[PDB]
């Protein structure tokens, strides 16, 4: 009832930022997560018990791969966080509940590959789901979890509440298929711009809560130079997995994914901050000026990039 969490000074400051670390104790992941639920929604918006028992059961069900993991599943909920908090009256009861939720199970059961290598690889999920093949498996996944004994962190909701905050999240989770993003963010574009834009517009919300997912995603990439820097190598891990996985199939893989041509990441992370983040947090910033952080300290790693290729570092 009367039980607040709370952090150390440092982090109970830092936490409010955008560009905010979680740093390396794992442990204290589920407490950040809380506090966040809590300062963002109301110590009221979930019974603790089952709350603390869904975030268990989500934590189990992310594998321990380089980057497509726990870690990432908390960094993308608290630049969700930083987003609520610094547009508090532009969103529901139920956006709050529904968005933190959907961050932290984006990636359930993520196996550290792309839709890409599941249907070349001829995966049963690829199968069963044709299009953001793993983003469909990692909101069913959400729904399994729900379900379990003591899990629905719901259960206070009415019915037709649960129906929306359970679309709310699968749209959501939908988004962070960077493959519909370029869609998203091009018509997101040409609303704000002709003035058509209109925040009542459920389809309108919805491309929004679209974009900031694809920010909160990204957001490594609005972190400390050094943060996101070695953030890279993991991704890259992957990356190059996959590509060693796609050579066992008889495939050349694409560029990004061949580990024999490490000594072009600089230009390919170059090409990624102009083609997809940049853009991204652009447009976000001119529909939610309040988020420009995250487009300056983008702006900014796009420079300590450019100085890596010039031999500067
Ligand atoms: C940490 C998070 C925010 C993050 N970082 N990157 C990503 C990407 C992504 O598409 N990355 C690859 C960028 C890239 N590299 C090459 C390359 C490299 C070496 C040699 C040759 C070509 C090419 N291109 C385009 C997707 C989602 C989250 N991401
Ligand atoms: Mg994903
Ligand atoms: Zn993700």
């Amino acid at each position: 009832g009367l039980m607040q969490f709370t952090l150390p000074v440092r982090l109970c400051k830092e936490i409010e930022l955008f560009h905010f670390d979680i740093g390396p104790f794992e442990n204290m992941w589920p407490g950040i997560f809380v506090y966040m639920v809590h300062r963002s929604c109301g110590t009221s918006c979930f019974e603790l018990e089952k709350l603390c028992r869904f975030i268990m059961s989500v934590k189990k069900n992310y594998r321990r791969v380089p980057y497509h993991n726990w870690k990432h599943a908390v960094t993308v909920a608290h630049c969700m966080y930083a987003i609520l908090q610094n547009n508090h009256t532009l969103f529901t009861d139920l956006e709050r509940k529904g968005l933190l939720i959907a961050c932290l199970c984006h990636d359930l059961d993520h196996r550290g590959f792309s839709n890409s290598y599941l249907q070349k690889f001829d995966h049963p999920l690829a199968a069963l789901y044709s299009t953001s093949t793993m983003e469909q498996h990692h909101f069913s996944q959400t729904v399994s979890i729900l379900q379990l004994e003591g899990h629905n962190i719901f259960s206070t909701l009415s019915s037709s509440e649960y129906e929306q905050v359970l679309e709310i999240i699968r749209k959501a989770i939908i988004a962070t298929d960077l493959a519909l993003y370029f869609g998203n963010r091009k018509q997101l574009e040409e609303m704000y711009q002709t003035g058509s834009l209109n925040l009542n517009n459920q389809s309108h919300r919805d491309r929004v809560i679209g974009l900031m997912m694809t920010a909160c995603d990204l957001c490594s990439v609005t972190k400390l130079w050094p943060v996101t820097k070695l953030t890279a190598n993991d991704i890259y891990a992957e990356f190059w997995a996959e590509g060693d996985e796609m050579k066992k199939l008889g495939i050349q893989p694409i560029p990004m994914m061949d580990r024999d041509k490490k000594d072009e990441v600089p230009q390919g992370q170059l090409g990624f901050y102009n083609a997809v983040a940049i853009p991204c947090y652009t447009t976000l910033t001119q529909i939610l000026p309040p988020t420009e952080p995250l487009l300056k300290a983008c702006r900014d790693n796009l420079s300590q990039w450019e100085k890596v290729i010039r031999g500067e570092e």
